[PDB]
């Protein structure tokens, strides 16, 4: 980690002090080198604890001079890597490419540096840790310093382009995942001209993306658009209005198992949404969720709210009888028990009760069968901790399933407390009918916005109901363990001071007042306080900071909703059958380019 | 203060014009000073009432030539300072460095003026009535106009650099404590070249801090940059990257009694803050923070809640025993009174109950013991009054600590009402949780805008609902004890009228309505006026200024919670012993510059 690469460094300079050679190597004192260069008897292979030679610390400091006079001693100290652990094969010509130093880079190709050097170590790879992942061949060093020249230099004596990384990448996937820069576009328009023809724009690494995907995973939209322009074809333009003839092989992708919708739209990654709203694809997925997928979206929500209805309808006439023990008890009421389930189906509209409860339970083989290759496929983390794919919806849809196969469970084996699973499964399964939600204008933005209130607001007062409502329960508690609970039940014991405190906490109850009776003066001023520090202080506090958080989530809560649509969209298809969904777009084989399928936009511009 | 001064001024203006030689030198008649400077038997040390010499009044308005004829006249003027009480030690040479006058301060450096002269007045000292502070040496007073041809005039005659004031300020904490401009650094470095080798840089003042110290301290963010570019050392620049060797002599102060951090985050000062952002301490507080702060913060947060269950299981398991005597009452209600202590303890869930209390004792004591010397270290009204060190959570700490000591007391002692300082005790110890809660990146800011809330929100309406309810419950009772309390015994007495109108106020109990009876029409006006001005009209009033005012502070508030975290790193910090803090860095004898202990920074710049 970090004090492991501090050591790894102070190491270095300790090495760098007791070695001579290095010191003369760093501070150009022209003198010593000559001396200790003169002599022929000692092997110039002097290497730190860290691993790195001298031709290395030379080129380190943008020492030029010292450099040429380590190459005129010695012509191998460009041949060898580093033996470091981070630096297990870095040579001199990288430090050379990535310092941009012009004379040092030709002295060191024409002393016949290695042209390929696989820089594997753990300070190249990429990791957070690192500040930059530029590769580690020196030419994915030379393409990500954005020199043209060197790069050029590189490519004229060797460095084939389609090497790659041990993660598969090639360079132009290093040119893809880089912070952006109107440096490395024509320089990537170079190395796509220096590719002189399976080709590099088309290998995929070992995560399994092309550097279309790549550039549509990671966000980098400039790099889209830019590609983009190779794919398009204008066809007139007659008047203000163009047409514009767009590619959809590697962005529809009907014959692909791995679709680039869902790998854009599925992103760890936040800028990956903003190519949702560029032209080639946003007009795509717009006439995708018009023409087909809000239709049969409606469709399945209404199949699925009517199912609800009949869930709820059966879960009402849930089979009861009398109570066959008298109660003998005070504190203590239940009038209606379960019955047994041999004598549950007696009449016909047990057998009504029966069907439907038969359709609630299919329902809920359905929603299984239906979701669970989505958990073995996807990532489950990545599946269920994102909002957008619905990973909450997904988690309560799946708690409802369980609880309602858990219902059953306990119907076919005859014992007490349906209620414990059934009131859970009906208040889960109809909070997730605002999973279908999402598909209207006005309804969707507000339910993106009730995910993040719950996802970051609520466990902030989770912890801040508790830490207030345990003190003044117990001091309620305590100031109410000496009276009388028969006339004034409201803290009468722990569990319920507790809950009554919570409630009072929310003011969704009254506060407890007695005037046939006296109350202790302990009391008064205790309710006194929790009347103020509870009840104006921190409610009017959410009002005032879910304001301010909800003016700050609004402007990417709408595009969040755009991009829900998009999720839902590509979600909804592949799932439900090919006939249903036919590929959109045109054959392009009348137009005379081939015969991949087409996009065809109006465009009136300025 | 302010009306003395104007009376000093207007006595100095009247001595200026009954002596018509300060007139001639003020309107530059340039003929009554050759009359009366041509007789040489009066003695030319008129003076003022204020005290003020007639070379002062010529050196107060730029008036040079006057002045030449008066160092004419008597080379001695320029010797003596004025005896006033508000200028006791300036003399003619400070108004002419501070005037900036070239040609004065080169004629009155050559008449022979004092260089040392300590101007030691009400007027010069460092006050708030004060509009500046520049010192009080001339070389401060040079120091601080900025003019370097002054200042190094000053130099090659005399004035020595390391002389200090009354406070101990060197001429280097001046320059620290003025209004930042971009004329106070160049001349800074001027004056850190003319040191020419302890040195001026480590010369402590009367108050105990270096000029980094109070460049700390003040919330001078450009001199701590400036002077950090002293301290600096890079490393290499192997790529777009690179390396910074930071150090932390003089802010990690590993082996100094005060710290660096300490006092600049228990600042009085606003700005001191700003310099957490720094990039060489707020790395370090940083990695201290994550590295060591964190995990011991959370073992303590852990320890603390588990002892605040233990102390609330003991309270509610508090012994009590049926009501010895009968109630013969109405109004009156009581069932469980409190055993004697000698009657209290003779089961083994008492033992259980005992060992508990002891474990509640024993903590009280070892806060007691822990917070008692930060106390007597730290400025009380300091380390009482600052938010960031935790000074409100402080004092409901010990006020927790003294409450539970007074319940050991009266349970040692036996008499009743245990219920008043335990009830209180349980209230401020769990509100006392919430200073534990600011080690969390999502409750921490929350915690924080609650104290300013509390601190400045809740005294203006704890005095605007009392001047509310105070009339509006003496016009119910009014109404209404002319009306039987047992139909509605709402308003029956006057605390129970106020504290009704205080629980309706907040709306959290229901308004009084019987139908069974009637209300008096005086009632339902008076209780209609109440709910408009009192609920419609406040409460949405701070629901819409606690907005405007999150609004106004969020900006600064999440910066105040990354300024106390610091402050928890640094007080967490140097109370547990030191074998579980190692020092952090690396150690520095392996560079090549000493045996400092320093920090690594990886720092990728455009």
């Amino acid at each position: 980690w970090e004090q492991y690469r501090d050591r790894v460094n102070m190491l270095q300079q300790e090495r760098i002090r007791d070695s001579p050679l290095l010191q003369a190597a760093k501070e150009n004192d022209l003198r010593l080198l000559k001396i200790l260069l003169l002599n022929q008897s000692c092997d110039f292979q002097q290497r730190g604890a860290v691993g790195e030679t001298a031709l290395h610390v030379a080129a380190l400091y943008d020492n030029l001079e010292a450099a040429t006079l380590l190459m005129e001693a010695a012509p191998e100290l460009a041949k060898e890597p580093a033996l470091c652990e981070p630096f297990v094969g870095q040579t001199a010509l990288h430090i050379a490419v990535m310092n941009q130093n012009l004379n040092l880079v030709r002295a060191l190709l024409a002393r016949g540096a290695s042209v390929s050097a696989r820089a594997t170590g753990a300070a190249f790879r990429r990791s957070p840790h690192n500040l930059i992942y530029y590769g580690e061949h020196p030419l994915s060093f030379a393409a990500c310093v954005g020199s043209e020249e060197i790069v050029r230099l590189l490519i004229e004596h060797g460095a084939d382009i389609r090497a790659q990384d041990s993660l598969g990448n090639t360079v132009l996937h290093i040119l893809i995942l880089q912070p952006n820069k109107t440096f490395a576009c024509q320089m990537y328009n170079l190395l796509l001209s220096y590719d002189e023809h399976q080709s590099l724009e088309l290998v995929p690494n070992h995560q399994g993306l092309t550097p279309f995907k790549l550039a549509g995973v990671e966000g980098n939209t400039v790099m889209f658009q830019h590609l983009m322009q190779k794919r398009k074809h204008v066809q007139w333009t007659c008047g203000p209005l163009t047409s514009t003839l767009y590619d959809l092989t590697e962005i529809d992708s009907w014959g692909e198992e791995l679709s680039f919708l869902e790998l854009v739209v599925s992103s760890k990654k936040r800028e990956a949404r903003q190519i949702l709203e560029q032209t080639p694809v946003k007009e795509l997925v717009s006439f995708k969720w018009k023409k087909y997928g809000r239709p049969y979206f409606c469709v399945l929500a209404s199949l699925y709210i009517l199912y609800m209805i009949c869930f709820t309808t059966c879960c009402i006439y849930r089979p009861l009888k009398l109570r066959d023990d008298n109660r003998t008890d005070p504190r203590d009421i239940t009038i209606l028990q379960q019955k047994l389930l041999q004598e549950a189906y007696v009449t016909h509209q047990d057998n009504i009760r029966l069907v439907g409860e038969l359709v609630t339970v299919t329902g809920a083989v359905i929603i299984l069968l239906l979701e669970i290759p989505d958990i073995f496929r996807v990532g489950a983390s990545r599946y269920f901790g994102q909002t957008i794919l619905g990973g909450p919806f997904h988690v309560i849809i799946i708690t409802y399933a369980s609880l309602v196969l858990l219902t059953m469970v306990m119907r076919l084996t005859n014992m007490n407390g349906e209620v414990v699973p059934l009131s859970f499964a009906l208040v889960l399964g109809w909070c997730s009918v605002m999973y279908f939600a999402r598909g209207f204008q006005m309804l969707g933005p507000f339910t993106i916005m009730i995910q993040k209130m719950i996802f970051g607001d609520l466990m902030r007062f989770c912890w801040l109901m508790a830490v207030v409502i345990l003190g003044f329960a117990s001091a309620f508690h305590i100031t109410f363990q000496t009276e009388d609970p028969n006339n004034l039940g409201e803290f009468s014991d722990y569990p319920t001071a507790l809950f009554s405190t919570f409630e009072l906490f929310l003011t969704i109850i009254d506060g407890p007042a007695n005037y046939s009776v006296d109350l202790p003066f302990m009391y008064c001023i205790t309710y006194a306080a929790f009347a103020i520090i509870a009840t104006l202080l921190m409610l009017n506090l959410f009002i005032a900071m879910m304001g301010d958080t909800h003016w700050r989530v609004a402007q990417e809560r709408d595009e969040l909703w755009r991009a829900q649509v998009v999720a839902t969209t590509v979600m909804l298809e592949r799932k439900m059958p090919r006939f249903l969904w036919p590929r959109s777009g045109i054959c392009g084989y009348e137009y005379g380019l081939g015969d991949r399928w087409f996009l065809r936009v109006e465009n009136h511009h300025d």
